[PDB]
């Protein structure tokens, strides 16, 4: 059993007004076509309390698109999981290649992040996810071993119940062209090998495992991503941020 | 007269629910007793749209405490200014310690920050200060003057009205070590005489930029700083965090 998830990053695309009429939208609109998937959105931190009101009670899972290994505390700037648990948001998602390209997180700092997530009972989106250069120079493989492995470490078996990958790689994110899917699921399937190589031979850990394929993600490319085997969703931009394209990918 | 600012850092310190119940008691109390005096307060992002809705139409003026150089655009889990001027937002913090040390801002940064906030109209509060160890080995001066410099990089007269600097000594902030009136004076003399030096009649808009102390600030200490030529008001932090003492400040 693995969950099939259509996640929505709305990134800091979204003015308030727009974030608010989407949330009133889709609580309208998706749970009655979500079927056997699982709904989730990562508005702005700054609507969240907003967005998590309007859709409070409703199947559609709401996420923080960052925050800071800390409870509350002197860090100015920064999202405490203390404030997130409080107006009832528990995803959290970690490692977006915008933070590490603009923001400069690393992998090391992602860990920070998934250790302090996971061990106060939180639900973990890490992305992974190789750049243009990366891809060309046949690095593909010791960047996401690195970003798995790295970002990963130190992270007991029973905690990856919580734990929700995404690969997104940065040549897809924004330029509108989306990984095929036999490129993303070689990917995938080399991504799920790591994951059981982590505890070495844990088929059930790597099989339970959602892992959700991003980068240019819209309604006329989903179906033949999520057809194949080991593609359990999509994190998706762009085409999150209307409620018409989103509904168009259930 | 330059204007007096008496500002509040509530960090990443409160739940939505003390900040909420502060948000009240601030538009409660201070109004009141703020006679001459600015009052500012900055909640966490997460809190922002609650207790700016809280304060609108009162004297108590809402920042944010970082934001991101970008209108509404692909950068997850950052803050664009266009969503804080939606919410009535119009004051942010630039450089604050924390996230030169925590989060790695460096000035180069602080600088797009400034220069993409002062040009859409924003009022920018830029913080600088010297570690202990940087005080000890003798580059106080080297530090802050590099910090003034290459954050006001490129910034014309024209904006300079909304620019508001504060001195926070890192050795002062939360470690209960103060620092004095003298100490303070001569070092807020010094910000003030750089800016003097950035450019020919830089001197003629320098008696204008309000430098606030932050580190420390406490009722039992804040009119002594306030007495002291050049220091224009404080940013306070723990202090700022409670009622009864935020409004022993006033």
């Amino acid at each position: 059993a693995r969950k099939t998830i259509i996640a929505g990053n709305w990134k800091m695309n979204l003015s308030l007004k727009e974030a608010v009429f989407l949330a009133h939208s889709i609580r309208e609109k998706i749970p009655s076509i979500s079927k056997d998937k699982v709904s989730m959105v990562f508005p702005s931190t700054l609507h969240l309390e907003n967005v998590s009101k309007i859709l409070e009670g409703s199947s559609v899972i709401v996420g923080a698109q960052n925050c800071y290994h800390s409870g509350l505390a002197a860090f100015t700037g920064e999202t405490s999981p203390d404030q997130l648990k409080e107006i009832g948001v528990k995803v959290v998602m970690v490692g977006h290649s915008e933070r590490r390209q603009f923001l400069g997180e690393s992998n090391f700092f992602c860990n920070d992040k998934i250790r302090f997530l996971l061990k106060n009972e939180f639900t973990v989106l890490y992305c992974v996810g190789e750049t243009l250069s990366e891809r060309e120079s046949g690095k593909t493989l010791e960047v996401l071993s690195s970003q798995i492995r790295e970002g990963l470490k130190g992270i007991d078996s029973v905690f990856f119940s919580n734990l929700i990958l995404a690969y997104e790689p940065v040549w897809a994110i924004g330029t509108g062209k989306v990984a095929t899917p036999s490129q993303a699921q070689e990917v995938h399937s080399f991504i799920r090998k790591e994951i059981s190589g982590l505890f070495v031979g844990a088929s059930s850990i790597s099989e339970s495992i959602s892992i959700l394929y991003g980068g240019s993600v819209k309604p006329d490319n989903i179906q033949d991503l999520l057809k194949e085997k080991d593609i359990d969703g999509g994190l998706v931009g762009g085409a999150s941020q209307k409620i018409s394209s989103f509904a168009g990918l259930f």
